[PDB]
């Protein structure tokens, strides 16, 4: 049965992960994980989403393809980090090796680029050109994409160590250093080195600064990256407060200020949408909620962000003519934007880890679980979130430390 009474001492100290889908009554749970991974990076052009790339017919390197219907693939920073992070969690080391070497060789910035905003971050978006070559559209960077590379990076060191192909651990260390030194104002995460006092909350993943604290070997940074963890989760905290009830109506939103405030309608020129709609990239506030309350231990703010978060989705479908809750909201209002696909599906059955309310779980489980692997023109977000639920709610999302 669902454990509505999740722990305040994380996995992550404790040692024991939660497997959700057993507390959920399911079967076969290990086997649905396994072919979630085979079918993502398996050459069956259905599932698939880690694809090769090739230079004169020489092999180089492996990326997540980001398939895009309405404006040609590109390939992301975010998908590949999230591959890697899914590889790692499963001893996927060659799937993992391809697409790190992709990053390291394609994605990166140069250390001397004339835009010292620019030097060693990711390029966040790059494309083949028309004779297929790769080629960087946007050098700027999406930093929870840094974010992830140097999560994965700090477990794969200490899954396979460091003597082969890639020093890990060197790698990881050096990405850190580059989130510090070029992706943070005042120790919250940036969503852009060119914009002060704005964050994105779905970039906020509180424990795994906690993890990099404990994964560096200086004291220094030791501190620095554990006020990171604490000054997250009070802009988390704060964000929660600044969304409950009216106007926001218990749904985090795209951007922030960095004292938790929903940034209102426009604030710079290329912004894809409202700072105040949950969309895209909100809907995986609650699933890193989630994530939080099972390695660091539910605290009341989190279950309060989930409970209510999940209150507003359900009560959005009974006032929805396709009895779904959609993909956007703002102030509570329904954007006509589509009924939710596997990818929001797929984060809020992982913000269960957080919630208290075991007809909540069962519903917001079961929607998920029920679901096929994604398919088709829109599976590279859906599919990637698909991936990482799966290993959220089966206990194999688990923090590797390096032994010193």
């Amino acid at each position: 049965a669902f454990n509505n009474n999740p722990s305040s001492v994380g996995a992550y100290s404790s040692g024991t992960y939660r497997n959700l889908a057993q507390e959920m009554g399911k079967t076969n749970i290990q086997q649905k994980v396994n072919s979630t991974f085979d079918n993502m990076f398996g050459y069956n052009n259905t599932q698939q989403l880690y694809y090769p790339y090739t230079e004169n017919g020489v092999y180089k390197a492996h990326y997540i393809k980001a398939i895009n219907p309405d404006e040609g693939d590109d390939i992301r920073t975010e998908g590949q980090s999230w591959g890697m992070t899914a590889a790692v969690m499963l001893n996927k080391q060659e799937e993992f090796d391809n697409l790190w070497r992709f990053a390291k060789a394609y994605q990166k910035n140069p250390d001397n680029h004339p835009d010292a905003k620019k030097q060693g971050v990711y390029a966040w978006k790059l494309k083949l050109n028309q004779n297929g070559f790769v080629y960087k559209v946007d050098e700027g960077p999406a930093p929870n994409g840094e974010e992830y590379f140097a999560f994965a990076l700090l477990n794969a060191s200490a899954r396979w160590g460091n003597s082969g192909e890639f020093n890990y651990y060197n790698d990881a260390i050096t990405m850190l250093n580059t989130i510090k030194n070029k992706l943070m104002e005042n120790q919250i995460i940036r969503f852009s080195p060119y914009i002060d006092n704005l964050t994105d909350p779905s970039y906020h993943i509180p424990a795994f600064y906690d993890y990099f604290a404990n994964n560096v070997t200086n004291q220094a940074d030791k501190n620095y990256w554990r006020q990171v963890a604490t000054k997250s989760r009070t802009l988390l905290k704060n964000h929660f407060t600044k969304v409950s009830g009216s106007p926001h109506w218990n749904l985090p939103t795209f951007l922030s200020r960095l004292d938790g405030s929903p940034v209102i309608g426009y604030i710079f020129n290329g912004q894809a949408n409202p700072g105040q709609w949950y969309e895209f990239d909100a809907w995986r506030v609650i699933m890193n909620v989630g994530l939080d309350a099972h390695l660091m231990g539910a605290q009341a703010w989190h279950k309060s962000a989930v409970n209510k978060a999940l209150g507003f989705l359900s009560y959005a479908k009974t006032n929805n003519s396709k009895n779904c809750y959609e993909q956007v909201y703002s102030y509570g209002g329904a954007q006509n934007r589509g009924c939710a696909g596997e990818g929001q599906k797929a984060a809020n059955a992982v913000a269960l880890l957080a919630s208290t309310n075991a007809g909540q779980a069962n519903e917001f489980f079961n929607e998920f679980w029920s679901l096929s692997q994604p398919t088709g023109d829109y599976r590279y977000y859906n599919g990637s979130l698909y991936m990482l639920a799966m290993l959220h709610v089966s206990g194999n999302f688990k923090f590797y430390n390096n032994t010193f």
